[PDB]
């Protein structure tokens, strides 16, 4: 069986949280659906670049379940994820089936909006500290991956590597991480 | 003067090394023109993300010139350029100006394949190496970003970041470079 990932894409997000763990997912050969929050069209990221979804969210939904479900960062990508409805059905869903939640650098924000995980150990970018600390549902952690239980969230640009990483090693083991890791000439 | 980056993006290129440096270059105020080799239409990536160029290539000549030229990798996208007369043009034009040109993993062989920088020390991906080779036009090397006179070369998808940051640092300092490093929340 082939493990699934969906990526929820909006408008404003970054670009390079979005790219880097879309490639290194299916580089371990995870079946990953890019789904465009407002629908099938081209998504305008936080730096200009324009990505084509493979998918809406609306079609993507009806093609579940997801082994995880992926929230890119970016300040305005972040607060389209944190309103939207649809994204909290999929959050709320994937939690009761005890499914992976992945979220990256503004990314985990939504989780607080929609109430997901309360209790678990997160980071965040250092600048949405603040905004993810508001009530004090979580533990914050400044690790550049934290994990803790089905909570799976990272800080900023530079940390997506390790955090897709971090997903093919939770999906597909530490062998098929080890072997999608060697071709990409990271440093550690 | 706002500096000028033209990023040459063709079927079959490497994402995240097309992404990164778009990115980055734009949080250092560089005017950024992902122009398509083919035309305007989306650009299928190597990892099936689909990009929208901002403007065909075509178009892009025409809007020069520019302050550095950005070759991505990934092997059949560095095959199409290597293979197109426009790329050549380009490319011997901007030598001839003594304007920047950066190259990245599989990119640097289609400064071979056009015969640009003969004798410059370049570093490749490792799996291109005999490629970039073949007849001893250049001299080696394994750092991960190697800059020699106006050619600048990088490893792999690894190493986008440190690419992406010595093309800020040469087009505008030291300075802004460490700027914009910081928010991004890399290791080293």
């Amino acid at each position: 069986a082939s493990k699934r990932a969906l990526v929820i894409l909006a408008k404003g997000a970054e670009e390079m949280e979005t790219v880097i763990p879309v490639d290194v997912m299916r580089r371990a050969g995870i079946k990953v659906t890019v789904a465009g929050l407002a629908g099938k069209d081209p998504v305008q990221c936080s730096r200009d670049v324009v990505i084509c979804p493979d998918a809406s969210l609306e079609d993507a939904k009806k093609e579940g379940p997801y082994d995880v479900v992926v929230l890119p960062g970016g300040n305005l990508g972040a607060q389209n994820l944190s309103e939207s409805a649809a994204v909290k059905e999929i959050l709320k869903e994937q939690e009761n089936r005890k499914g992976l939640i992945a979220a990256i650098c503004a990314g985990p924000t939504a989780l607080l909006a929609h109430e997901i995980g309360f209790g678990s150990k997160v980071t965040t970018h250092p600048l949405a500290k603040d905004k993810m600390m508001n009530g004090g549902h979580y533990t914050y952690s400044e690790n550049r991956v934290e994990k803790d239980g089905l909570i799976l969230t990272s800080r900023g640009p530079g940390t997506s590597f390790e955090f897709a990483l971090a997903i093919v090693e939770a999906l597909n083991g530490k062998e098929v991480a080890a072997q999608v890791k060697a071709p990409l000439v990271l440093k550690d």
